[PDB]
């Protein structure tokens, strides 16, 4: 398939934060971010986090849709590896926040055609470590 | 099933235009719009049009999904009726449905109370800005 419906649904309910992040980080130097670039990244990640947590906890999914249900379960697995039911490692590779950083990279790719890499992604993860350590126990 | 995947896909690729529209219109008086408010609405609608036309022509839908395909067919019919007896600005036509997407986007992001007054103002903008595509 050529779709990522869960990401589209969450980004589509996060457009103000998404636009603020993309526009703030346009020519950003991840090695020397401004306070406003940090805040725009944290604000978008927090909005994505809120929507994704709601989708997982409330089971906002069609379990009969083979693709959507599997992709939901990957988000659910990431949440369980953050909230202690399976593990308490929210910042592990390919875990909850790593996947949110990936959605933020996707947002830039699909809106303005820019492809960020490790320097941006690692800086996002460091911001999340600084700001969101208390979002899980 | 209850889903908005066709519009979500495009809105998630239109976040700059979508945010500009929402933030421009949060204090908007549809009876006395600023020029920037007009441009913000037209810019989001034109972006939605581009993505929706691509969706129809490329058939970007799971046609085995009963509801997603029903919605797709309604977009496809609206596009056919817009290209004479074409009525691109008719009730429940192409641009009317785009105005619906714009109100849905505002509601799902910031919780607006907008209704028929805003929708009718958008339709007047769209007829003024886009009519030459059908002449
Ligand atoms: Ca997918
Ligand atoms: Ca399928
Ligand atoms: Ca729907």
């Amino acid at each position: 398939s050529m779709s990522n419906t869960i990401s589209d649904r969450i980004v589509a309910r996060s457009v103000i934060e998404a636009a603020r992040f993309i526009q703030s980080w346009e020519d950003a130097d991840p090695d020397s971010l401004t306070e406003d670039q940090v805040l725009a990244a944290a604000g978008f990640a927090a909005r994505l986090h809120e929507g994704l947590q709601a989708t997982v906890l409330q089971r906002l999914v069609d379990e009969s849709n083979h693709e959507e249900y599997r992709e939901f379960k990957a988000w659910e697995e990431a949440l369980l590896n953050a909230d202690g039911r399976v593990a308490s490692s929210p910042f592990a590779d390919w875990g909850w926040w790593y996947r949110i950083a990936n959605v933020m990279l996707a947002t830039a790719s699909q809106n303005v055609g820019v492809t960020w890499g490790s320097r941006v992604h690692g800086r996002l993860m460091a911001i999340f470590q600084d700001k969101f350590k208390q979002r899980y126990e």
